[PDB]
């Protein structure tokens, strides 16, 4: 009774990309924004917002979903296991924030940030075998903006 | 003693459920009607929400229990592991949303969201030698809205 | 040095208990509603409320005590491991709502939910060789609600 | 189409509980007697008979069905194996009596003995792992019942 | 409720014993005397059959339940693995006879027959470290005979 | 030839049952009071002394035959192996108060401890596999006080 | 039904421990109060006998039973398996002791002596995860003395 | 710059230990004493609070910081692993609910709960070679008590 | 409250030693009368009997602590594991008699009996690596005399 | 009862650390500040001698504390096995010398020498997971010079 229009040709949409790890969130980006682009939204009603890292995509987030301009907000970004642990308490804080920041605002906030043990894995999901996990979260933020932004 | 009927002649009941794993979820949904229907609740007074996966059921959930239209809301859907730890952040926030966010709306809110390990997991819990995850999550949403007398 | 009291003679105690696994909660509820009693509380002064399953534990016992009629509220169920990670999602969640997430309100919320490996481990603590978990958690609660400081 | 209801508010059932192995039956008639109850089914129109084990289920089973007093029978019972060929006769003409033979009547009667390997496999389905599998014969008597087409 | 006593002050029971096997059906058959006498079953109310072995079971016990001399009918013998299926035919046709045709008497026809492996499992059941199941077949036969009053 | 009889009309019974494993001896216990019942002894003249555990039972079981208000008393609970030799001090006073030591009265008293190695073999002669040992002790308790020679 | 209390209000216990092993048998100690204490015994009506070891706590827990001023009499201690076979004679002594010595007082002793293999399974025992069996052996103690009412 | 003093003369601190695995949180909280003292702290001008388990520790660490009685309070307590993941659930939310309420309050809530593998491990930090995680624990509330300075 | 004095100027013991295997029994001798001698008891306050082996020292041992002429009697001895089980009952019969023969004459009768495997356990506890069991005997004579025989 | 304070205010200390493995040494020294500055001591009111080997830190810890100027002396130094015995007549002499010429003294002489087999156990006890045996050498100075106290 109630599905997500994909069409997002009036749609207004921002993203925060983290640039750790460049090599992957590049074309992890690019990916979104040919989404939406292709989607519809018009190419300059898109916004990206550069972060350090993943860890610190939850506060700009929140202040891209306050700042109360776009339809919905993608996050992209890029983490890979490392020696430590530090990977886990990065990849948990950063879809915590994303998801629990996602509710505090009721704003569709889309959570894109890749999570994975290899460099191939992450290629494997920047627009290889898996596909690319951008575009994929264009085409996620375009049906929420239809189901849960101007609609209440 | 504060049991909860099992008949849902007269409840008013809303479904969120993700794309993502259609193959599983749609049969889940099935807990739906067959389910909600066959223990009393009108076939009119049931709506269904398409989010496109688990992560984005949460906040969806939310602005079905919030529109105070339904006496409980079921949520359904499926995640099965991938290569990534990318399944962990997203089974947790899933189950941390339906249930952080149960407390916050006093609306009974079951978790009815497969998180398995293989693709014949999901269907052993789909309607197969396990039975079917979305009748039983069904059954549960009547006795839990209920249930809520000594409330309000 | 502020210890808490160990006799119950007035005490007004509410117990949530999760109906699945009942082989299981059934003596785990017993075991409660027997040490309460041999304690000097009220064999009519004892509430008790019917839920699911655990995940719904966190709800209903967050509406008995907001309704300000227990000194104390104890929690019993049980999860035994399955073949998915659900079990994980689940026993979090119910030890985090019921956790600590209720301190909100101020009044003692006992957590008695067995979560084991076995179902010979949960019925060596359903009042076998571990001993009733049951009847500690009631123990606990005449405790507990025996500790008065009050914030103002 | 012709389906069946499963809100039994005006239902006349009759259980037949084999007593052997009552460490397991206990709590399976427990599982039936309290999903009918919550299923609107009267707490005061049940019935139940107690044979010494399965293999007199069927011949006590019939003078309840040929009783003419319910609109279904349910049999209740657990039969584990033990060192001889034994248990695969008495398992065979419990579920074969009230099998299909009980069809003369044209009265529903549902077969519900727990035929295992092991007493921790009777224990999962006596209300663990497995689910109360007298609470799923119980709720199989209500849709039965509301099955009513007649030969005449 | 529907139990069945188990005094047996006037009941009329009757044996039904095969000879095959006679050292294990002889201290089998001592359940019939030192089991239902002692439960009040006079000395002279109680008939013994004998055929040659269980094969020949099915008719003889028939032509005593039908006799409408006896309140209830016990039967005894015993059969052991050979080295041929032949022992396999014989105790399916023993109980399904047994079975099959205590519903066409109405009068309960308790099946005494044992069905083993080794002699020494035989000796097992015939009054050593699992008792004697002549014994057990006649507290049986009591309570089925003292069990039949919503009969008729 | 002085034999017992079995059928109790006219008996008073007493019983002293173990808090401890409770799990066991709760439907141990049920099995003594339900084969007292059907035995024909009223369920109105009996009964049963709640102790810590078996180490208690001897002393409380004299306090009940000494109390001469009762043709027999049975002593039911339940002792399993741990991972010191504490276990065998307990089994071996309580098959030893209970045990022969209360000659001293000169009434019957029926030892019925379990006492075992495996959480799994306490359930089996708690009323399955094996058969309820409650029952049986129940009916040693009645053919012992059927039994009547007096010391003087 | 013959149930004891568990709030010892207005209870008079005697204790007496062991000094062998002292680093067990004082925090084992710690059972009497913060046990006896909390449950309602006053700081008071509380004694305590210093015996040399296990072997000499017969003697002298006769010596305080006798004496007629306790409702009851807590006996606590620890022995451990040493490379002879003395310790077998100790533990067995003690038990045998304060169990056959307890009936010819008629006044509750409690037997808690820890008889194990390990320093740590004493440890274990002593207010570890397995609890302290000093407390657990007042808890025994308070509802013994309280349940000696159909005495005297 | 702003360190920390570490002579806390003039403090009022405030302890919450756990009573469950007493026989390490005893020593642990000898760090209170012998610890808070010789840095300057009055003698018995702190507070010690016991509360059932490590789980409860929370919630009355909250209730005594909660309002102004003491510049800074420790959370004493232990918890050992157990067969079933009981133990991580209790541990996460007492570290969990000793930091996440420690920042709500602004008042020093030192986190002081042993969470070990071995009993030999609590032993290895309750005054043996790693030192006494108590006394340690003490010397960082002296710190951060000195700490509430704010910036400039 | 009640601790046995250890000085034992104006007591008055007697000892029971064991001819058999004087090697061992005589140094075990020698260290308690060493042991009673320095800890003040008169050295001709003190009386030795000399019986055939352990198996003779309960009986010589009853007609020291009835002739009323001492304030504890001390049961010296070896016994070393031989090839047949005649070892077993020595020793059991040894520490059975002396045990309880030592509640029969309410008068302190101290176990110091060795019971070990090899000679070299005995020399080790004759005064060697474990010290000298004899000496130990009565330190704990001279305490039992405080506490046992002029205490009542 | 004599416990040595821990609140250094007026102090005057002394330190003497090796310049050999300096690179440890170093961050050993940081117990020297950050450690009695804490805890009272004044800023550089503490003297520093820097010795070449920790072998003639004896001499030199002499020339200081040998002529009041300070009211405890710290010796700092580190030592590393190598393949020669050299590291065994180092450590010894340097303890040998530190605490033998510490009674001729009188005046409170601190041991802090590290004698490690590893530079990963040296870091491991300079500030890493042990914490820095430097600051712990301080509070001992401290502790003891507080101790010059004598007796009453």
């Amino acid at each position: 009774v109630f599905e997500g229009h994909l069409v997002g040709t009036g749609l207004k949409v921002g993203v925060v990309v983290g640039r750790f790890n460049e090599f992957i969130t590049s074309k992890l980006l690019g990916g979104a924004l040919d989404g939406l682009k292709r989607h519809g939204v018009e190419e300059n009603d898109i916004d990206v917002a550069w972060v350090p890292g993943a860890f610190e995509i939850p506060l700009i987030a929140k202040k891209m979903a306050n700042s109360g301009k776009y339809d919905a907000v993608i996050t992209l970004g890029t983490v890979i296991r490392g020696a430590t642990t530090h990977y886990d308490y990065v990849c948990n804080e950063v879809a915590k924030g994303v998801a629990s920041l996602s509710l505090q605002t009721d704003i569709p906030v889309i959570f894109g940030v890749l999570t994975t043990e290899t460099i191939e894995q992450a290629i494997e999901r920047a627009g290889t075998k898996a596909g690319n996990k951008g575009y994929e979260s264009a085409v996620a933020a375009i049906e929420m903006a239809h189901l849960s932004k101007h609609w209440a």
